Protein backbone atom coordinates (compact mmCIF):
# COMPACT_ATOMS: atom_id res chain seq x y z
CA UNK A 1 0.00 0.00 0.00
CA UNK A 2 1.35 3.35 -1.16
CA UNK A 3 0.02 5.57 1.64
CA UNK A 4 -2.40 5.41 4.53
CA UNK A 5 -5.19 7.78 5.56
CA UNK A 6 -6.45 8.23 9.12
CA UNK A 7 -9.50 10.16 10.22
CA UNK A 8 -10.54 11.06 13.76
CA UNK A 9 -12.59 13.60 15.73
CA UNK A 10 -10.91 14.83 18.93
CA UNK A 11 -11.76 17.18 21.75
CA UNK A 12 -9.67 19.64 23.67
CA UNK A 13 -7.73 17.12 25.72
CA UNK A 14 -7.34 14.87 22.68
CA UNK A 15 -10.10 12.50 23.90
CA UNK A 16 -11.90 10.34 21.34
CA UNK A 17 -14.44 8.35 23.33
CA UNK A 18 -16.08 7.57 26.61
CA UNK A 19 -17.86 4.42 27.84
CA UNK A 20 -17.71 2.75 24.44
CA UNK A 21 -18.98 5.74 22.47
CA UNK A 22 -18.19 9.31 21.46
CA UNK A 23 -17.78 11.94 24.18
CA UNK A 24 -20.24 14.46 22.54
CA UNK A 25 -23.88 13.97 21.50
CA UNK A 26 -24.32 13.78 17.75
CA UNK A 27 -22.81 16.23 15.28
CA UNK A 28 -24.74 15.61 12.05
CA UNK A 29 -22.37 17.62 9.85
CA UNK A 30 -19.19 16.19 11.35
CA UNK A 31 -20.60 12.73 10.82
CA UNK A 32 -21.42 13.44 7.15
CA UNK A 33 -17.84 14.67 6.71
CA UNK A 34 -16.47 11.32 8.04
CA UNK A 35 -18.89 9.36 5.86
CA UNK A 36 -18.09 11.34 2.69
CA UNK A 37 -14.34 11.17 3.27
CA UNK A 38 -14.23 7.43 4.00
CA UNK A 39 -16.75 6.44 1.33
CA UNK A 40 -15.47 8.41 -1.68
CA UNK A 41 -13.02 6.54 -3.94
CA UNK A 42 -11.69 8.16 -7.13
CA UNK A 43 -11.72 5.16 -9.46
CA UNK A 44 -14.80 3.52 -10.91
CA UNK A 45 -15.33 -0.04 -9.78
CA UNK A 46 -13.33 0.35 -6.55
CA UNK A 47 -14.38 0.82 -2.94
CA UNK A 48 -12.33 2.21 -0.02
CA UNK A 49 -11.22 -0.03 2.84
CA UNK A 50 -11.70 0.94 6.47
CA UNK A 51 -9.64 -0.68 9.25
CA UNK A 52 -10.72 -0.53 12.89
CA UNK A 53 -10.17 -2.18 16.25
CA UNK A 54 -12.71 -4.42 18.00
CA UNK A 55 -14.23 -1.92 20.42
CA UNK A 56 -14.73 0.51 17.55
CA UNK A 57 -16.55 -2.11 15.43
CA UNK A 58 -18.87 -3.02 18.30
CA UNK A 59 -19.44 0.70 18.94
CA UNK A 60 -21.47 0.88 15.74
CA UNK A 61 -25.19 0.17 16.10
CA UNK A 62 -25.69 -3.43 14.99
CA UNK A 63 -28.22 -2.52 12.34
CA UNK A 64 -25.70 -0.06 10.82
CA UNK A 65 -22.95 -2.67 10.30
CA UNK A 66 -20.89 -2.80 8.28
CA UNK A 67 -20.04 0.70 7.16
CA UNK A 68 -21.96 0.80 3.89
CA UNK A 69 -19.95 0.91 0.68
CA UNK A 70 -16.54 0.28 2.21
CA UNK A 71 -14.69 -2.99 2.92
CA UNK A 72 -14.74 -3.30 6.73
CA UNK A 73 -11.66 -5.00 8.22
CA UNK A 74 -11.55 -5.43 12.02
CA UNK A 75 -8.36 -6.17 13.99
CA UNK A 76 -8.42 -8.46 17.10
CA UNK A 77 -5.87 -10.92 18.62
CA UNK A 78 -8.79 -12.79 20.26
CA UNK A 79 -11.52 -13.51 17.69
CA UNK A 80 -11.19 -16.71 15.66
CA UNK A 81 -13.58 -15.46 13.00
CA UNK A 82 -14.82 -12.11 11.62
CA UNK A 83 -17.67 -10.63 13.62
CA UNK A 84 -20.99 -10.85 11.78
CA UNK A 85 -21.02 -8.32 8.93
CA UNK A 86 -17.30 -7.50 8.89
CA UNK A 87 -15.67 -8.38 5.57
CA UNK A 88 -12.35 -9.50 7.01
CA UNK A 89 -10.64 -10.12 10.31
CA UNK A 90 -6.95 -9.53 10.93
CA UNK A 91 -4.47 -10.14 13.72
CA UNK A 92 -2.28 -7.04 13.22
CA UNK A 93 -2.17 -3.89 11.04
CA UNK A 94 0.60 -5.73 9.24
CA UNK A 95 -1.66 -8.67 8.48
CA UNK A 96 -4.25 -6.10 7.40
CA UNK A 97 -1.88 -4.37 5.01
CA UNK A 98 -0.62 -7.68 3.60
CA UNK A 99 -4.20 -8.79 2.99
CA UNK A 100 -4.91 -5.52 1.20
CA UNK A 101 -2.10 -6.25 -1.25
CA UNK A 102 -3.42 -9.76 -2.02
CA UNK A 103 -4.75 -10.18 -5.56
CA UNK A 104 -8.41 -10.54 -4.60
CA UNK A 105 -8.45 -7.08 -2.96
CA UNK A 106 -5.63 -5.17 -4.65
CA UNK A 107 -7.89 -4.62 -7.65
CA UNK A 108 -11.02 -3.90 -5.59
CA UNK A 109 -9.60 -1.24 -3.31
CA UNK A 110 -8.85 2.42 -3.84
CA UNK A 111 -8.13 4.12 -0.50
CA UNK A 112 -7.29 2.66 2.90
CA UNK A 113 -8.64 4.57 5.91
CA UNK A 114 -7.72 3.97 9.57
CA UNK A 115 -10.69 4.71 11.78
CA UNK A 116 -9.28 3.82 15.18
CA UNK A 117 -9.15 3.30 18.10
CA UNK A 118 -5.98 4.25 19.98
CA UNK A 119 -3.78 1.21 19.30
CA UNK A 120 -4.74 1.17 15.59
CA UNK A 121 -3.99 4.85 14.97
CA UNK A 122 -0.70 4.39 16.86
CA UNK A 123 0.37 1.37 14.81
CA UNK A 124 -0.57 3.17 11.58
CA UNK A 125 1.27 6.29 12.69
CA UNK A 126 4.59 4.46 13.24
CA UNK A 127 4.58 2.82 9.79
CA UNK A 128 7.23 4.63 7.74
CA UNK A 129 4.81 5.10 4.86
CA UNK A 130 3.17 8.19 3.31
CA UNK A 131 0.27 9.19 5.53
CA UNK A 132 -2.43 11.87 5.63
CA UNK A 133 -4.25 12.48 8.88
CA UNK A 134 -7.70 14.08 8.85
CA UNK A 135 -8.31 15.45 12.29
CA UNK A 136 -11.46 17.30 13.35
CA UNK A 137 -10.67 19.57 16.31
CA UNK A 138 -13.78 20.16 18.48
CA UNK A 139 -13.04 23.31 20.49
CA UNK A 140 -14.70 22.11 23.69
CA UNK A 141 -13.88 19.66 26.48
CA UNK A 142 -15.99 16.58 27.16
CA UNK A 143 -15.23 13.77 29.60
CA UNK A 144 -13.27 11.11 27.75
CA UNK A 145 -11.78 7.83 28.90
CA UNK A 146 -9.97 7.15 25.62
CA UNK A 147 -7.40 9.28 23.81
CA UNK A 148 -5.64 9.92 20.57
CA UNK A 149 -1.93 9.09 20.49
CA UNK A 150 0.61 11.90 20.22
CA UNK A 151 1.26 13.33 16.78
CA UNK A 152 4.92 13.80 15.88
CA UNK A 153 4.80 17.43 14.73
CA UNK A 154 8.20 16.70 13.21
CA UNK A 155 6.80 14.08 10.84
CA UNK A 156 3.22 15.23 10.39
CA UNK A 157 3.17 18.73 8.90
CA UNK A 158 -0.16 20.55 9.03
CA UNK A 159 -1.35 21.62 5.61
CA UNK A 160 -2.72 25.17 5.44
CA UNK A 161 -5.26 24.03 2.84
CA UNK A 162 -6.68 20.85 1.29
CA UNK A 163 -9.10 20.24 -1.53
CA UNK A 164 -12.63 19.84 -0.24
CA UNK A 165 -11.89 20.52 3.42
CA UNK A 166 -13.70 23.65 4.63
CA UNK A 167 -11.09 26.12 5.97
CA UNK A 168 -13.06 28.18 8.50
CA UNK A 169 -14.13 27.15 11.98
CA UNK A 170 -17.50 25.36 11.69
CA UNK A 171 -20.27 25.55 14.26
CA UNK A 172 -23.17 23.13 14.85
CA UNK A 173 -25.35 22.71 17.94
CA UNK A 174 -23.51 25.58 19.62
CA UNK A 175 -20.17 23.78 19.28
CA UNK A 176 -17.26 25.01 17.14
CA UNK A 177 -14.80 22.72 15.37
CA UNK A 178 -12.15 22.86 12.67
CA UNK A 179 -10.95 20.45 10.04
CA UNK A 180 -7.22 19.91 9.82
CA UNK A 181 -5.01 17.78 7.62
CA UNK A 182 -1.51 16.70 8.47
CA UNK A 183 0.84 14.94 6.09
CA UNK A 184 3.77 12.64 6.62
CA UNK A 185 5.99 12.16 3.59
CA UNK A 186 8.20 9.09 3.28
N1 LIG B 1 -13.66 10.15 18.09
C1 LIG B 1 -13.24 9.34 17.09
O1 LIG B 1 -12.85 9.77 15.95
C2 LIG B 1 -13.21 7.90 17.33
C3 LIG B 1 -12.64 6.94 16.24
C4 LIG B 1 -12.69 5.51 16.78
C5 LIG B 1 -13.16 5.18 17.98
N2 LIG B 1 -13.68 6.12 18.88
C6 LIG B 1 -14.03 5.63 20.29
O2 LIG B 1 -12.96 4.90 20.95
C7 LIG B 1 -13.41 3.74 21.65
C8 LIG B 1 -12.90 2.51 20.90
O3 LIG B 1 -11.43 2.75 20.79
P1 LIG B 1 -10.36 1.87 21.64
O4 LIG B 1 -9.03 2.40 21.41
O5 LIG B 1 -10.73 1.87 23.03
O6 LIG B 1 -10.61 0.43 20.98
P2 LIG B 1 -10.16 -0.28 19.66
O7 LIG B 1 -8.87 0.22 19.15
O8 LIG B 1 -11.25 0.07 18.64
O9 LIG B 1 -10.32 -1.85 19.96
C9 LIG B 1 -9.41 -2.58 20.79
C10 LIG B 1 -9.17 -3.99 20.34
O10 LIG B 1 -8.99 -4.04 19.18
C11 LIG B 1 -7.96 -5.02 18.81
N3 LIG B 1 -6.78 -4.23 18.37
C12 LIG B 1 -6.62 -2.91 18.52
N4 LIG B 1 -5.50 -2.53 17.92
C13 LIG B 1 -4.96 -3.81 17.47
C14 LIG B 1 -3.70 -4.27 16.67
N5 LIG B 1 -2.73 -3.44 16.26
N6 LIG B 1 -3.60 -5.56 16.33
C15 LIG B 1 -4.58 -6.36 16.79
N7 LIG B 1 -5.71 -6.10 17.43
C16 LIG B 1 -5.80 -4.78 17.77
C17 LIG B 1 -7.70 -5.75 20.08
O11 LIG B 1 -8.68 -6.71 20.19
P3 LIG B 1 -8.57 -8.03 21.06
O12 LIG B 1 -8.65 -7.68 22.52
O13 LIG B 1 -9.59 -9.01 20.59
O14 LIG B 1 -7.17 -8.50 20.70
C18 LIG B 1 -7.92 -4.59 21.08
O15 LIG B 1 -8.49 -5.11 22.37
C19 LIG B 1 -15.00 3.95 21.70
O16 LIG B 1 -15.30 4.87 22.80
C20 LIG B 1 -15.19 4.67 20.32
O17 LIG B 1 -16.44 5.35 20.36
C21 LIG B 1 -13.66 7.48 18.51
C1 LIG C 1 -16.51 4.71 12.77
C2 LIG C 1 -16.92 5.03 14.17
O1 LIG C 1 -18.10 5.93 14.18
C3 LIG C 1 -15.78 5.83 14.77
O2 LIG C 1 -16.10 6.19 16.10
C4 LIG C 1 -15.29 7.09 14.10
N1 LIG C 1 -16.03 8.26 14.26
C5 LIG C 1 -15.57 9.41 13.69
C6 LIG C 1 -14.38 9.34 12.97
N2 LIG C 1 -13.84 10.42 12.31
C7 LIG C 1 -14.55 11.66 12.47
N3 LIG C 1 -14.04 12.76 11.87
N4 LIG C 1 -15.73 11.65 13.14
C8 LIG C 1 -16.35 10.61 13.78
O3 LIG C 1 -17.45 10.73 14.44
N5 LIG C 1 -13.60 8.24 12.89
C9 LIG C 1 -14.10 7.19 13.40
CA1 LIG D 1 -8.56 -8.13 24.69
HG1 LIG E 1 -12.28 16.47 25.61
Amino acid sequence: VRSLNSIVAVCQNMGIGKDGNLPWPPLRNEYKYFQRMTSTSHVEGKQNAVIMGKKTWFSIPEKNRPLKDRINIVLSRELKEAPKGAHYLSKSLDDALALLDSPELKSKVDMVWIVGGTAVYKAAMEKPINHRLFVTRILHEFESDTFFPEIDYKDFKLLTEYPGVPADIQEEDGIQYKFEVYQKSV
